């Protein structure tokens, strides 16, 4: 025999592993790296854990959050990772919302997760006694409803209470203090009330471009099929775009065979994708009117549930919405209480119902864009689900799908009327948005909706009269397909806009999908967006034809010497260009030498940044020589670029000639007193440079003096930064007294 603890441990592992294992398929063969990032390197799943003991994982519908927990569970239940926890308790929030009956923690862990065969009482005790060896996971937290009578304290494990009260208290640390928790949610339902008690907060972006490649390889084993899909994607920017989000990579893979036939051109918008998967399911049975009433019966349930904030259905609810076995087999319902294959499929079918059902009055649709029980359901529906439904609604009414839908109607009269109502709401939508700004996730969904409807004139109308100068979309979850929408709408602006896209997941594919609106930008900010030389070399060939575009910022991407020649062409040819930021990439001396040629033949540039790169002495020469004669550049960072005294000589020689450079940043090289001395020689023939940052540079009092001697005859400099250098406390005292401008 063994005790009741070791017995439960082993039951739990069995049951968890048994559920975690499968998605005929095997999660362990199929799971594919899905990047995990923080604040608010970049860490893998295995690094998930490293006061307040609850970790949060947040990402858009379909970014792989459910599947991430599922792998955590599998990895634990089989020994491979996360072995510090003796017990792991998987929960699904959409299933807990369905429990009215108040609950104790016991009845939770045991009735609603895993029943111990023996020792119930003794086991629970062990858990209470050793909480630091417990993990609880809660999937899809957004699918709870937290109310005004669920905030009370409650520390009793044995005392019944409501379901949500348990969670609230679990997370604070009132129940199972020091036990770990992991939550997955959409970005909306994370308020700062919760956020107080979160260890760390991760963000789940989706597959990188080589993720997708991997994924496809893992799923398709047939000889070189993965290759031929990776070909399809590499010839089809839009489809490739969508696949950065695994639910699309899944769909693509799921329809490989019909995608590879085509014959009739690939899909482009998200609605196209959801239509393609629909017809796939319908081939296991026009084709669509064949199963029309089925889809309507499902859509009705979808909208119902959506309006009700119920994403799981009891066979009583299923009979009450008249869904027979023949309906269920079509395969949108799954997993016996049933749920929709994915939340997005609920939203698609709801949108479908909304288009075609003859119980949906035109005016009800006005609620999808914020402008019948149908109407009432829409008002009660969660915003992040309405945003999605409405995007699909837009798509289904596109001109491309006139015909599909004209099959199912006896009378297009109805469709004409809904199209026109949607179109009306959409045209108003962007004014409605900016005029009530007392936001910017709401903005993209409006963009996505205009893009899906696919009418060009409609984008134009929606944008007419707006006065946008700056458009901040940082940390907004912008991928390759958000980029496609953004382009679709923004290209129509007549005011050059500053497109601030810092900290997203644009990548090379997003850059390509942005290009049509590049003409409408005066400034493109794409820091921390995982862009390679392929992306930037493309971006430049197009930038050369946009005279409006003057600033480009590409800090912290994967650029390398391979982009050098393109950069040389940019500086040499665009001649109203103002600002270029390339900090934190992998440019080296050779790239620097190469691109500098373009600098020599440049007239207009004003800022040029290289912080974090490694141009070194030969790269610092080549830039210095280029900038000696250069008439407009006023700022230059070579911070952290491994520049010895050889490059500092060259930069000095530059200052004897250059008459325009005002600031020159050098912190974090290895300059030594040698370099500072020639730099100081330079200052004695420069009546123009204002600031000279020289922090963290192995400079000794010897150097400081050469600078001070030069500062004797030079009055134009305002500051010379030296902090962090090897100065003795007694040496520092002296330097304060000796000249005011030396910032220590
Ligand atoms: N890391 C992954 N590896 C392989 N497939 C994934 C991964 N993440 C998501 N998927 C695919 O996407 C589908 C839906 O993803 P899901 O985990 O439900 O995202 P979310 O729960 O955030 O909406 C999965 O059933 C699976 O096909």
């Amino acid at each position: 025999e063994a005790a009741a603890c070791k017995k439960y441990m082993s039951k739990l592992r069995t049951i968890v592993a048994a559920q975690s294992r499968f998605l005929n398929l095997c999660l362990e063969d199929i799971y594919t790296e899905n990047t995990l990032e923080v604040r608010t390197a970049a860490l893998g799943l295995e690094e998930l854990f490293s006061d307040a003991d609850t970790v949060l994982v947040v990402g858009e519908a379909g970014s792989g959050k459910s599947t991430l927990l599922q792998q955590v569970h599998l990895l634990w239940a089989t020994g491979q990772d996360f072995q510090e926890f003796l017990f792991v308790f998987p929960f699904s929030c959409r299933q807990l919302q369905c429990v009215a009956r108040p609950l104790s923690v016991m009845t939770l862990l045991f009735e609603h997760c895993c029943w111990p065969d023996v020792g119930q009482q003794d086991v629970f005790q062990f858990l209470l006694d050793h909480p630091d060896r417990i993990l609880l996971t809660f999937d899809g937290f957004d699918e709870f409803k937290f109310k005004f009578t669920d905030h009370e304290r409650h520390c009793s494990p044995t005392d019944p209470t409501s379901v949500q009260t348990l969670l609230f208290n679990l997370l604070q640390g009132n129940l199972l203090k020091n036990a770990r928790k992991v939550l997955t949610s959409r970005p909306d339902a994370v308020s700062a009330f919760l956020r107080k008690y979160v260890r760390t907060e991760f963000n789940l972006k989706g597959f990188s471009e080589e993720g997708i490649e991997l994924y496809l390889r893992k799923c398709h084993r047939e000889p070189g099929v993965a290759d031929r899909l990776i070909h399809l994607l590499q010839t089809t920017s839009a489809l490739h775009g969508l696949c950065h989000l695994p639910v699309f990579s899944w769909m693509v893979s799921k329809c490989h065979q019909e995608l590879l036939l085509q014959d009739g051109g690939s899909p482009k918008t998200t609605t196209d994708m959801y239509l393609l998967i629909l017809q796939h399911f319908l081939r296991h049975a026009s084709l669509l009117q064949g199963r029309l009433p089925t889809l309507l019966r499902l859509g009705q349930l979808a909208l119902w549930g959506l309006g009700m904030c119920c994403y799981v259905f009891s066979a009583q609810q299923l009979q009450a919405a008249q869904v027979d076995p023949d309906d269920i087999s079509l395969g949108f319902l799954v997993q016996a209480p049933l749920e929709f294959l994915h939340i997005t499929f609920q939203c698609f079918l709801a949108a479908f119902y909304l288009v075609l059902s003859t119980d949906v009055p035109t005016a009800s649709l006005r609620y999808l864009f914020n402008c019948s029980t149908v109407a009432a359901l829409l008002q009660k529906t969660e915003p992040h689900n309405l945003q999605i439904t409405a995007a699909f609604l837009a798509g289904l009414l596109s001109r491309e799908h006139r015909d599909l839908l004209a099959a199912c109607q006896a009378s297009e009269r109805s469709l004409l009327r809904r199209r026109a109502c949607a179109r009306w709401c959409l045209a108003r939508s962007l004014h409605k948005h900016f005029r009530s700004i007392p936001a910017m996730p709401g903005f993209l969904w409006l963009i996505r909706s205009l893009y899906e409807m696919q009418e060009e004139r409609l984008a134009q109308e929606a944008v007419r009269g707006l006065n946008v100068e700056h458009l901040k979309l940082t940390f907004c979850g912008v991928g390759p397909a958000e980029c496609a929408a953004l382009a679709f709408v923004l290209r129509h602006l007549r005011r050059p806009v500053a497109l601030q896209l810092d900290h997203n997941s644009v990548g090379d594919i997003g850059v390509e999908q942005l290009l049509p609106c590049l003409g409408a930008c005066k400034a493109l900010y794409l820091r921390d967006n995982n862009i390679s030389d392929r992306g930037i070399c493309k971006l430049i060939e197009h930038a050369l034809h946009c005279e409006q575009l003057q600033k480009l910022a590409l800090f912290n991407n994967k650029l390398t010497d391979g982009c050098a020649h393109s950069v040389a062409q940019l500086l040499a040819c665009k001649q109203n260009f103002l600002a270029l930021r390339l900090g934190n990439n992998h440019i080296t001396a050779e790239g620097a030498q190469v691109l500098a040629e373009g600098l020599r033949d440049n007239s207009s540039l004003q800022f040029l940044g290289f912080w974090g790169n490694k141009v070194g002495d030969k790269g610092a020469q080549a830039l210095a020589e280029a900038l000696s004669d250069h008439q407009s550049l006023k700022w230059l960072s070579l911070v952290g670029n491994n520049i010895g005294s050889v490059g500092a000589q060259a930069l000095a020689s530059m200052l004897e000639k250059n008459v325009a450079l005002e600031e020159l940043c050098l912190a974090a090289n290895h300059l030594q007193d040698a370099g500072v001395c020639s730099l100081a020689e330079g200052l004695k023939r420069n009546s123009s440079l204002k600031v000279l940052k020289l922090s963290n540079n192995c400079i000794t009092f010897v150097g400081a003096e050469a600078l001070l001697q030069a500062l004797a005859s030079n009055d134009t400099i305002l500051e010379v930064w030296l902090r962090g250098n090897p100065f003795s406390p007694e040496e520092m005292e002296a330097l304060s007294h000796r000249d005011s401008r030396l910032l220590l």
